[PDB]
């Protein structure tokens, strides 16, 4: 076999759920199970090197690093510097009700009631505006808020649609569902150096075939849950 080892270097974020989290003396989450799967038919070798999301885009440029696989979504500024494949997932914002809850069914069925948000986060906004709150419970963090429904003092929570899927599914033991469509979609993809080009292709053919092939729901079940 000798030294014909792939040199290909990964890069991904110290601390990132449900993407790239550390638990068990492991790095786990659905980039690093993705870029598995890729690898497999690919039949490269990788080499994570997990680094912060504010090196990540300056080492690509020189190359430090071949690929990323972080919490990357995709857009026309960045790629001035990088260039990225096919997105893997549907980013954006789904709001958690109460399962008993069977009054509400979307975000425009919130019109006069209590919602849940993060501060610093696009929740706010989108609610500030497109939504007509009767109170905005605007907390630090998440966890928190998703006591408020739990207690009933809130209507309902509105924060990523990754996050809020993966606790329904971890920890949420029913009492928690999701409702509607994820609203301000954007899509989350691998970042390659501008100067790779074919490695880019392949992988995009690569995520193509693994989305026909469509091992991906049963990922999406073991993080995202059931679509
Ligand atoms: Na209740």
């Amino acid at each position: 076999s000798n030294a014909a080892d792939k040199k290909l270097v990964v890069a991904t974020d110290t601390a990132f759920v449900p993407f790239e989290f550390k638990q068990g003396d492991i790095y786990v989450g659905f980039d690093v199970d993705l870029w598995a799967a890729i690898a497999k038919e690919l039949k490269l070798d990788y080499e994570l090197k997990p680094m912060d999301f504010s090196g990540i885009i300056p080492a690509l440029q020189t190359k430090n690093v071949d690929l990323a696989l972080a919490g990357i979504t995709i857009c026309d500024e960045r790629k001035k510097a990088i260039d990225f494949s096919d997105g893997y997932y549907k980013s954006g914002l789904l709001v958690m009700v109460k399962a008993n809850n069977n009054d509400v069914k979307s975000v425009k069925d919130l019109d006069g009631k209590v919602v849940a948000v993060k501060s610093g986060t696009g929740s706010v906004d989108y609610a500030k505006a497109n939504i007509k709150t009767k109170d905005l419970r605007q907390f630090p963090n998440i966890d928190n808020a998703y006591m408020e429904l739990g207690t009933n003092r809130a209507d309902a929570v509105l924060h990523d649609t990754p996050n809020i899927l993966y606790f329904i599914k971890t920890a949420g033991n029913g009492q928690f569902k999701a409702v509607g469509d994820s609203l301000e979609a954007q899509q989350y993809g691998i970042a390659f150096p501008k100067g790779s080009d074919e490695l880019r292709d392949k992988v995009n053919g690569a995520l193509k075939t693994l989305r026909e092939n469509g091992t991906y729901n049963e990922i999406y079940k073991k993080w995202f849950g059931t679509e």
